[PDB]
Order: C-alpha cells, then sequence, then structure tokens
C-alpha cells in the first residue's frame, strides 16, 4: 500500500476571505510545494483522490463581493499542474464531507444559505455524471466523512439548530442509511479519517468550545474511546492519514487562523508538531496523492 513521493495536498481555505492556495507537503523532507491555484477560490470545500487526480468539491466563496455557495467539481492533475472542471454537484454545498468508494465520489450533506442538506449523491469519474443516492438520516453541515471496508460514515455535523455527537452509516448494496454509536462529543466541523480498522473523530465545536480532544470509533466493537488530544484546540481543520499517521491541518480555535500541523502516531499513542503551513486558514480539503512533474 505506502509508496513513494506522495504528498499531503491542502486546497482552498478560508483567512479574511476564501482562498485559492494549492499547496503540497512532503512529510520525507518537510518542504511545501506552492502550485497552480484554484480557478475559484473556496473554502468549506473537501478534496479527494481518484486515479491519481485530486479533486476539490464543494464549498463557498467568500469575497469582498458576496457569498457564493459552491456546487463545482473541479479536478487536479499533478501530471500536468492544472485544475480542470468537471460536472457540477446538483446542489450547492458548502461545509461538505466526502468520500470514495470504488472510484466513485460520494458527496455528503453541507449547507446552501440557511438550507442545511441531509441530501448525498455520487459521482462517477469515467462517465462525468452525478447521480443522486440515499439521503442521511440526519440534516450535516459541517460533516466529516470517511470510508472504511467499502462503507461510509458521516460523523457529527449541525443540523441548523444543534451540533450533533451522532453519526451514521452508508451501505452502497443496500443504499441505506442507518445510525452508529453516537461518539462520546458533539463535534462539528471535527477532522474525520480512517486509520487501520477505527474511524477517527479529532477536534472539532460544540457549540461553545474548539476541541482537542480526539476519539475513534471501532467498526467491529462498536464503541467510541478516546485517543490522546491534539496540543492545539482546532475546528474546521483539514485531515488526511498518511503511512499509518494521522495528520491535522490549520483550523480555527476561537482565537487565531492556526498555520499548525500535528501530527499521530496510534502505535505510541502521541502527537508531535511536523510542520507549519505557509499561513494560518481553516476551512480547507485535505488529500494524498503522487508529487506533480
Ligand atoms: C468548514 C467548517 C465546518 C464546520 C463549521 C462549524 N463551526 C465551527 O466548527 C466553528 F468552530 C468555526 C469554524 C471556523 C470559523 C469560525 C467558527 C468563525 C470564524 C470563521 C472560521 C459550523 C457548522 C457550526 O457548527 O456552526 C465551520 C466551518
Amino acid at each position: 500500500a505506502p509508496k513513494v513521493g506522495r504528498l499531503i495536498y491542502t486546497a482552498g481555505g478560508y483567512f479574511r476571505q476564501s482562498l485559492s492556495y494549492l499547496e503540497a507537503y512532503n512529510p520525507s523532507d518537510g518542504t511545501w510545494l506552492r502550485l497552480a491555484d484554484l480557478q475559484v477560490p473556496r473554502s468549506g470545500l473537501a478534496g479527494c483522490v481518484v486515479g491519481g487526480l485530486l479533486y476539490a468539491v464543494g464549498g463557498r466563496n467568500n469575497s469582498p463581493d458576496g457569498n457564493t455557495d459552491s456546487s463545482a467539481l473541479d479536478c487536479y492533475n499533478p501530471m500536468t499542474n492544472q485544475w480542470s472542471p468537471c460536472a457540477p454537484m446538483s446542489v450547492p454545498r458548502n461545509r461538505i464531507g466526502v468520500g470514495v468508494i470504488d472510484g466513485h465520489i460520494y458527496a455528503v450533506g453541507g449547507s446552501h444559505g440557511c438550507i442545511h442538506h441531509n441530501s448525498v449523491e455520487r459521482y462517477e469519474p469515467e462517465r462525468d455524471e452525478w447521480h443522486l443516492v440515499a439521503p442521511m438520516l440526519t440534516r450535516r453541515i459541517g460533516v466529516g466523512v470517511a470510508v472504511l471496508n467499502r462503507l461510509l460514515y458521516a460523523v457529527g455535523g449541525f443540523d441548523g439548530t444543534n451540533r450533533l455527537n451522532s453519526a451514521e452509516c452508508y451501505y452502497p448494496e443496500r443504499n441505506e442509511w442507518r445510525m452508529i454509536t453516537a461518539m462520546n462529543t458533539i463535534r462539528s466541523g471535527a477532522g474525520v479519517c480512517v486509520l487501520h480498522n477505527c474511524i477517527y473523530a479529532a477536534g472539532g465545536y460544540d457549540g461553545q468550545d474548539q476541541l482537542n480532544s480526539v476519539e475513534r470509533y471501532d467498526v467491529e466493537t462498536e464503541t467510541w474511546t478516546f485517543v490522546a488530544p491534539m496540543k492545539h484546540r482546532r475546528s474546521a481543520l483539514g485531515i488526511t492519514v498518511h503511512q499509518g499517521r494521522i495528520y491535522v491541518l490549520g483550523g480555527y480555535d476561537g482565537h487565531t487562523f492556526l498555520d499548525s500541523v500535528e501530527c499521530y502516531d496510534p502505535d505510541t499513542d502521541t502527537w508531535s508538531e511536523v510542520t507549519r503551513m505557509t499561513s494560518g486558514r481553516s476551512g480547507v480539503g485535505v488529500a494524498v496523492t503522487m508529487e506533480p512533474c
């Protein structure tokens, strides 16, 4: 599964306004590469990778000239350092979560103005088409999404009235969502990823405070267990997994837009500061793929 030359890509984000940055971190030498800007600035987007291509999904352009929720899907090819537009989603989705199953991108939840989506749709890259699938049991903006064992998990978020500790799982062969065990902590805007047999939820916002706590859901035992907390509390953070470790990037803590990047080692149950982003920002999309040419 591991291979050389993979970078952690961070796209978009927010600081004073929505951002167009695409930057890639190399854990093997600690360097950051500045790559081609997004065609449209966006925060609250999600990033994912299919077939070596990086996709930026949804979000919102918060600019001095207005606030526009995004239905856009855009594809970055590291071999060309170019972004290419794809077919748009059926609805704008800010503060979205995405997951990849069998080469298809699932776009989950998000907001459009005051509308809080429970709807979900799936993108087929070979056909460049989106199609709706079964909606979630709960409306979720700021939802964390991860895929484990070809099952799709939607974790936490905000339904428009309450931030959520609930979570649910999508079973593709049944086109059905079912609730799973609720988290120990209410979390909107948490970083959600998969490591070994567990879904991790790191940080987020409980309606009062941004969080440094981290918990993981064992899909076998169906229990949530706290692990070591991050050094810096953060919500609306970027997250990914690389070579058996969790990386959290940026976010907002109620006082600062963080540039901090922390790395979690599950064998030692410890977080370590590895690098800083070029500037502090929240609401980024993050994914791992091969380095550009
Ligand atoms: C991508 C994303 C996901 C979830 C959120 C949630 N909010 C936070 O997580 C909150 F902690 C926060 C975070 C960033 C910022 C602020 C406040 C205020 C200043 C601007 C940046 C939203 C749904 C909520 O629960 O209301 C926001 C954004």
